[PDB]
């Protein structure tokens, strides 16, 4: 059916962690195949890789993976297959990796670097776990019960073994771990294997004999089998070691150990003559050791030649200096240190005149000097004649060269004998190891460091035996040349075993790799898995190769390993590459009760009430996605991985901690009788069985054997005494886990709480799906530490049921047989007296223990949380799509957003945002305010967050989500969304308090995802198929477009009105701004597809035309304010954008509006019947603006006075506009005006800026004239098609100018007036007064400004003209001008409003300043430095357009020979938007800010989300889409 | 120093990179599109046998004017 996981990648190709589970591995869940399907019928899993659009990896990017393409192809570690990444600047690419067989798979990405080079990422691994079935019943991995049995203690016959099989089958174990069933070596230790390719001749004789026994265990007792696999060593007496001695490290293969060999055989030669030339052969005095050390001082150390292994032979070099004195001589280097600098001269000879391998160990005299090079330096430094003091000089140098070697020798020897008299003591003098037998040939004074034999080739060899350094790094091969452990005697050896020298591959040891391969695949044919002892000491490449050979034989190989590497990261890396399925954890390692509770806590599960993962505001919601309309397209027989909700965003693949195999006692640790007591066997095994993982135990733990069985010496056989000790309880524990394994699946599905009080340990296992749970109270018996009474156990909203209770008591000591291993007689008494009180009011269960509860007892309770059934998850994950069926792009605003001021509008100031105690209010009243807070909470499982605390303290926030929508119930689809929330929040309130937070975030997240998907479906294709970043920008359109009660865009009705920004531009007269609305109209409404809503705004503002201008402040349609010169031309540009994009958009021209003001500029006749009066068409409105500006306007602001503007001066209200017809430019404004987008009037009474405009942009503005040229070009081609009637234009005198002549006037004079030429020799053809200029190669910011110094100020407004009227610019002039803006005026998120090199540069905006600074006080710096985000949109739109015309590297040959932008241009575009993508990601408001201080510094006064900030970035994506991606 | 397109002016000392597609079997062909008559030169940079950088002579070729 659906077995697909989504693995999202970052911009660097690394997998993205969906949740914080800790250091882990990308493990895929162990699940059975679909009903009646084998390996190969269909892919086991499909990993969906998600690559971000426009990321640097997509540039000629390829996805590599060693996953075979189909089931017929075998797996190869190093054969990777190609996968093409489909590059796009809008759409992410998804590449499927079909997996047909469990194993280890990795993937890396190659791409074209920014240096045009090839680059590769890391290898990222992911493991597909094996499928374990017994006959035809699936065995979940976390329900495995493994019984480890030692072969040589089960009897000498196969039927003697099958009696043991029946015993462990009654205890209901489902897996048996075998110590290796091979022919054992001399010492008969199970791990020193004589012959790897044949089993134990005592019991078996062929592969079919043992294969039938394992298959018999499968069919008879329903038990799987696995063995130990030994890679690190072999027995010291293998007949194949004589034929191939190179399989281990010897004097030929590892020459560095030659020094250690002659020291080991200096002790086997010494330990046999000890008594003759010594005295303390076997005594127990500290002085007795010292005389042996003194015997060591002279008989071995003094007889080993002062060790020339380090020191250069001094006199044998002088002897070989006179010998060759007169051959290759003379030097020339003038860098040879003087003979005064003795230390530096020695190191100079160390690097120049030395033979290969200097300093490192080898033969006796391996380190030597190159003579012809040494004497050549001596002739250059001293004299060419030898007798001239060379013997003194050459010896002085060599003696100084051997100074570090001698001090390296004293530090080595001290560790040789310090390790000796500290080991001989413990070995002999009984401190904790009783074995002070007189030193014999079998037990000498020296533990055998090397195994000696004569080989079949004739020569004598000396292989050593591995072991373990005390606290050394296990990742370092102590037998390799990097370690000096065999020399310094820092090795605890195993004489039973012998080295296995693997190299870099099969080339270094051919026969060893071939033998181990056939040995691995032999056990792989028989058993279901392997067990690896000391896996951390086996090299990675060694373990990788053979485990892959095994999985080719047995595709469902189950790998267990005792893995204790340097850290958890190294543990995960070994699990990643080797494909380890389970890690061994030992419960006997816990020294105290607190250490045991912490070990059990690590492998128990997640906290009770843990948050559930949900796709939120960080996912793409493709409008063309499949959906479980009622969460019903799942069949249990399909065994499909479930999506999170109705939306079919597949289950995310995230790193989870590697699976654990918790062993209450292994075959190497001491018995509970030894470390603790025998009674602890019961509570210890119960705590282990309750962990949500695989469990296991050694044979004899349940049968309370007295002490740990010596794997080397002991020959006794397991007792046939049945049902001893815990065998009855383990039957209960394993049978209980079989009931739980049927439904518990993933890591979020099993929760846990563990408590430790004194000697008691509490375990509460909980299933998060149904509420079923177990409660364990186990009194531990580490020591008999008196009576302790446990307090009253209290469970909230839960009912308890007694299951079972036992006590383990000792009845004397164990029998002493010499033929049969018998355990300690134990009584297993059932307990009673547990009082389970249940309060029918508070629904609280109390549990009181009985006073007869001795140490070593347990009691199990079955528990069930109240309010949770099996059908709860389906009810929460369904119906939300049908509930959003009637939502519109307007109505989604009230479900998701609404600022608190916007909510005060609908609630008359009564409601607002929910106040979270000890935190604050969410940014929005809708779901977005919750999702912005919950995403980090769910990621970290922060159950201690103030919102998490408030959610379980009461149901206030639960009811707040549902009760909000009463304000907007009558709107489209909101009522049905509220009913879904009402029904789900009601069911949640019936749950325990501690479970409300996790379920509250799940309900809100699901409805949020459905509302966000519904938005992408209602929007256009370019948006509803793009990256998270593009969709996040598009969701800002819903944040701004809403219906209100205190304002609107029409004076007679209350309809949808685009707000300027939230929350400070959303209510009353502060919401709608004509300048702001029509700059964002193309991005927020046209790019998204809100065609009808964009028409309403154009028509509504068209009603309020006056002075041939559009009002800045629109008071819905009543008493507005025409203090803007920009609005009318941004408005007429939005009309062109509408007609260009909307199909049949020319119909807008003949739409009739009702102008609320008479044609002649009248007064404020709102109640006067002459308001409605006459109708005007959009075609007429466009012409009315063009002709009124041309004919010369003249007006003083109506209703003038302090009531209008309390700071504007008297002369400031009379603003005007006139067209200089010699150039065609539209001029206008005064030094008391703010008729541009830089509208900041001073208000400081202390700095005397009251009424002084901070940025008075008087005269010809680049934006106004650029939009004028765009409007003229629009109406000219419009008249050519018969959609525009007018071509006449009237002048103040009475003359007429054709629209084409006005268009050509700007075409011939615009660039001449504004461009500041880069050449001073051209400062005559572009109207420039060179006295006042900052930089050249700049298009001026104004023309004929009141203060001429502002004409030549670098401001980001010139790009508005570049975008709307590109014909006004010669390509090479504009490209260089916008390249200066990229280097100078471009901030990280916002565009710098003024050149930092200017003296008026005040980049920090603080509206609350009571200083004497003429600019910074009261925030006059508003547009004199601060970085605005919308200008960044117009900037990069022209930065892309003019770099595509000028720079040839930004162009590439395309299909149909239509030149498309190069990846070099997309790369430069993508880089300039990373700060924008970071901003909208990590912002509580789901948008882009209005303003930013210098260099990305957050401005507190800036509105955190602005309409035209995100709208201008959507303009860029639509440009690239409509022109190149069709 | 051949300009990449007609929009780019000619500079004597501004040289542009061109990657040689190495092969032991196939020769590589690299086109030099010339849009305006004048003096153009080309030289080759490569990795020396000493793993150092080496450069050849500048080789010129003249495109005659159109009269
Ligand atoms: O209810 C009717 C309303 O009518 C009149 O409104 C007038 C204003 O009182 C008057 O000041 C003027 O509005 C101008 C203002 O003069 C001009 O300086 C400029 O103001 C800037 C701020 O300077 C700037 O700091 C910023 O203000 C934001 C602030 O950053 C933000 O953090 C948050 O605090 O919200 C503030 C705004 O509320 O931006 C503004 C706007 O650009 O521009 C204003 C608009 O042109 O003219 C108004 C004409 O109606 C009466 O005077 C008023 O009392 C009445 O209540
Ligand atoms: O002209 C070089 C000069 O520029 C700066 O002065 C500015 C001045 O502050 C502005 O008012 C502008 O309109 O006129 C000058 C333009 O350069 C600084 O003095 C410094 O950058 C430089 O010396």
């Amino acid at each position: 059916a659906h077995r697909t996981l989504l693995l999202r990648l970052s911009d660097s190709g690394e997998p993205v962690t969906s949740c914080s589970y800790g250091q882990g591995v990308l493990t895929l869940p162990s699940l059975p195949l679909p009903q009646g399907k084998k390996l190969g019928d269909m892919p086991v899993y499909t990993v969906k890789l998600a690559i971000p659009a426009g990321s640097p990896v997509t540039r000629d990017g390829l996805i590599w993976t060693n996953c075979p393409p189909d089931f017929s192809t075998q797996f190869d570690r190093e054969k990777f297959y190609k996968k093409i990444i489909k590059t796009s600047f809008h759409e992410d690419d998804h590449i499927d990796l079909d997996i047909y067989v469990p194993g280890t798979y990795c993937f890396y990405l190659s791409f074209k670097n920014d240096k045009d080079e090839l680059e590769t990422t890391r290898k990222f691994y992911f493991v597909v776990l094996p499928i374990l079935s017994v006959n035809d019943k699936f065995i979940p991995l976390n329900s495995i019960a493994m019984q480890s049995v030692v072969s040589k203690w089960m009897g000498p016959t196969i039927k003697d073994w099958e009696k043991v099989f029946a015993r462990v089958a009654s205890k209901k174990y489902n897996m048996i771990h075998f110590t290796p069933l091979q022919h054992r070596g001399e010492s008969n230790s199970p791990y020193s294997i004589y012959d790897q390719l044949e089993f134990d001749p005592t019991v078996f004789k062929s592969e079919k004999e043992v294969a039938d026994m394992v298959e018999r265990l499968r069919t008879e007792h329903n038990i799987l089998s696995l063995t130990d696999i030994v890679f690190n060593h072999t027995a010291n007496n293998s007949q194949w070691l004589l034929d191939h001695p190179e399989a281990g490290y010897n004097h030929k293969t590892s020459p560095h150990l030659i020094s250690a060999i002659e020291l080991d055989k200096k002790l086997l030669d010494f330990s046999e003559q000890m008594e003759a030339l010594g005295y303390p052969v076997d005594l127990k005095t500290v002085d007795d050791l010292i005389k042996v050390m003194d015997g060591i001082k002279e008989h071995v150390i003094g007889e080993l030649k002062l060790w020339e292994f380090y020191v250069v032979d001094v006199k044998q070099t002088v002897s070989e200096l006179r010998e060759k004195w007169g051959n290759s001589k003379s030097w020339s280097d003038d860098n040879i240190p003087s003979k005064d600098d003795s230390t530096n001269l020695a190191q100079f000879v160390r690097d120049n005149a030395t033979e290969p391998g200097f300093g490192s160990l080898g033969e006796r005299g391996s380190n030597k000097i190159n003579i012809d090079k040494f004497a050549a330096i001596l002739k250059k430094l001293h004299s060419e004649d030898y007798n001239n003091g060379i013997e003194e000089l050459a010896t002085k140098i060599l003696n100084d060269i051997n100074l570090p070697f001698y001090k390296e020798y004293d530090d080595d020897i001290n560790e040789v004998l310090e390790q000796l008299f500290n080991r001989i003591k413990y070995l002999r003098i009984d401190d904790h190891g009783p074995k002070q037998g007189p030193i014999t040939k079998k037990l000498p004074l020296s533990e055998p460091y090397f195994t000696r034999f004569k080989a079949k080739d004739g020569e004598e060899y000396a292989l050593a035996n591995n072991g373990a350094i005390w606290d050394g790094n296990p990742l370092v091969d102590f037998a390799s040349s990097q370690s000096k452990a065999y020399l310094r005697r820092e090795v605890i050896v195993w004489g039973d075993c012998v080295k296995l020298r693997y190299g870099k591959g099969p080339s270094d040891s051919p026969y060893l790799w071939e033998r181990m391969s056939k040995y691995v695949e032999m056990n792989a044919r028989i058993f279901n898995g392997f067990r690896i002892d000391n896996c951390h000491s086996t090299p990675l490449h060694v373990g990788q190769y053979f485990l892959d050979v095994a999985r080719r034989v047995n595709p469902n190989l189950y790998v267990v390993a005792e893995l204790f590497s340097g850290s958890e990261a190294m543990d995960c890396l070994f699990v990643e590459r080797l494909g380890i399925s389970s890690l061994i954890r030992e419960a006997m390692q816990a020294w105290s009760e607190e250490e045991l509770s912490r070990l059990v806590h690590r492998h128990g599960g997640r906290p009770i009430g843990s948050y559930k993962f949900v796709p939120l505001d960080d996912f793409p919601y493709p409008a063309d996605v499949k959906i479980d309309e009622e969460y019903c397209a799942y069949n249990p027989d399909d065994h499909s991985v479930k999506c999170v909700s109705e939306i079919m965003i597949p289950k995310t693949l995230t790193a989870t901690p590697p699976h654990a195999l918790f062993m209450d006692c292994t075959h190497d640790n001491e018995t509970p009788n030894q470390k603790r007591t025998v009674e602890d066997t019961l509570p210890n095994a119960a705590l282990v069985a309750f962990c949500s993982s695989a469990i296991g135990s050694v044979y004899g733990y349940d049968e309370v054997f007295p002490q740990l069985l010596d794997l080397v010496q002991e020959k006794r056989t397991y007792s046939c005494a049945e049902n001893t000790g815990i065998s009855k309880v383990k039957t209960l524990l394993n049978n209980m886990r079989e009931e739980i394994a049927s439904e518990a699946v993933d890591i979020e599905d099993s929760e846990m709480h563990v408590h430790h009080d004194g000697q008691y340990i509490t375990f509460h296992r909980t299933n998060a799906k149904n509420g079923k749970g177990w409660y364990l109270v186990a009194r531990t018996k580490f020591h008999s530490s008196g009576d302790q009474m446990l307090p009253r156990i209290k469970l909230s909203q839960t009912k308890a049921t007694f299951k079972a209770a036992f006590s383990l008591e000792r009845t004397g000591d164990a029998p002493i047989s010499d033929e049969i291993i018998e355990g300690i007689p134990t009584k297993l008494r059932e307990l009673t007296g547990f009082d389970i009180g249940f309060d029918e009011n508070t629904k609280e269960t109390s549990i009181l223990l009985p006073q007869d509860f001795p140490q070593g007892s347990i009691v199990i309770f079955e528990t069930q949380q109240l309010g949770i059934d099996d059908s709860l998850d389906h009810f929460i994950r369904s119906g939300a799509i049908k509930a959003t069926e009637k939502l519109s792009l307007e109505s989604i605003n009230y479900v998701l957003y609404r600022a608190e001021q916007e909510e005060y509008d609908y609630s008359e100031g009564r409601s607002g945002a929910y106040d979270i105690p000890d935190y604050g209010k969410p940014v929005y009243c809708g779901l977005q305010g919750w999702v912005s807070i919950l995403r980090k909470i769910i990621f970290y499982n922060d159950l201690a967050h103030p919102l998490s605390n408030n959610l379980r303290n009461g149901h206030w926030a639960v009811d707040y989500v549902v009760n909000r929508l009463d304000l907007y119930k009558d709107k489209e689809g909101v009522a049905e969304v509220q009913e879904w929330l009402r029904s789900r929040m009601e069911r949640i309130k019936q749950l325990p308090s501690y479970l409300v937070p996790s379920f509250f975030a799940l309900v809100v997240g699901i409805m949020y995802g459905c509302c966000r998907l519904r938005a992408m479906q209602l929007m256009s294709d370019n948006v509803g198929k793009s990256t998270v970043f593009v969709q996040s920008l598009a969701m800002t359109s819903i944040q701004m477009v809403s219906a209100m009660k205190s304002t609107s865009i029409l004076p007679d009705q209350n309809i949808a009105a685009m707000a300027a920004g939230l929350p400070h531009f959303s209510t009353n007269y502060m919401r709608c701004w004509g300048r702001d609305v029509f700059i964002s109209l193309r991005g927020l409404l046209l790019t998204t597809g809100r065609y009808e809503e964009a028409k309403e705004h154009i028509l509504a503002f068209a009603k309020t035309l006056k002075h041939g201008l559009i009002p800045n402040l629109l008071d819905a349609g009543r008493n507005p304010r025409y203090n803007a010169r920009d609005a009318a031309w941004f408005f007429v540009q939005a009309i062109q954008d509408y007609v260009t994009i909307v199909p049949g958009g020319v119909s807008l021209l003949q739409e009739k509006v009702t102008r609320r003001f008479p044609l002649d500029d009248e007064y404020i006749p709102y109640d006067d019947p002459k308001a409605f009066s006459y109708s005007s068409t959009i075609e007429e409105i466009i012409y009315e603006i063009l002709n009124r500006h041309a004919g010369g306007i003249k007006y003083r602001e109506a209703n003038a006075g302090p009531n209008l503007d309390r700071v504007m001066k008297d002369e400031g209200f009379n603003v005007e506009v006139n067209v200089d017809w010699e150039t065609g430019l539209i001029h206008g404004g005064s030094q008391f005006n703010c008729g541009t987008w830089m509208d900041k009037m001073g208000e400081s009474e202390k700095a005397n800026s009251v009424g002084v405009p901070g940025t008075p942009r008087d005269g010809a503005a680049v934006e106004i004239n650029g939009l004028l040229k765009s409007c003229l070009r629009f109406v000219l081609q419009l008249s050519k098609d018969g959609k525009f009637k007018y071509t006449e234009v009237t002048k103040p005198d009475g003359s007429k100018i054709s629209l084409s002549s006005w268009n050509d006037l700007l075409q011939e004079n615009f660039e001449r007036c504004f461009y500041v030429p880069k050449n001073k020799e051209d400062d005559n053809k572009f109207e420039i007064d060179a006295t006042i200029i900052n930089r050249r190669g700049i298009y001026k910011d104004l023309y004929r400004s009141g203060k001429p110094y502002e004409d030549y100020q670098f401001r980001p407004n010139f790009t508005i003209a570049m975008v709307v009227a590109p014909e006004l610019f010669t390509p090479d002039y504009a490209a260089g001008a916008i390249e200066l803006a990229d280097q100078v005026l471009r901030g990280p998120v916002g565009m710098r409003t003024l050149d930092p090199s200017d003296y008026n540069y005040r980049p920090y905006y603080n509206n609350g300043e009571d200083s004497d600074d003429f600019a910074t006080s009261k925030g006059r710096n508003y547009h004199q430095g601060p970085e605005w985000v919308w200008c960044y949109g117009y900037f990069i739109r022209a930065y892309h357009y003019f770099n595509f015309l000028t720079n040839p590297k930004c162009q590439v040959e395309g299909s149909a020979k239509k030149l498309k932008p190069s990846s070099y241009l997309y790369r430069k575009l993508y880089s300039r938007l990373l700060k924008h993508r970071e901003w909208i990601e990590n912002s509580p408001w789901a948008g882009l800010a209005e303003l930013t201080n210098k260099d990305g510094e957050v401005c507190n006064d800036s509105s955190p989300t602005q309409a035209w900030s995100t709208g201008c970035l959507l303009d860029l994506f639509y440009d690239l889409w409509i022109s190149y991606e069709e």
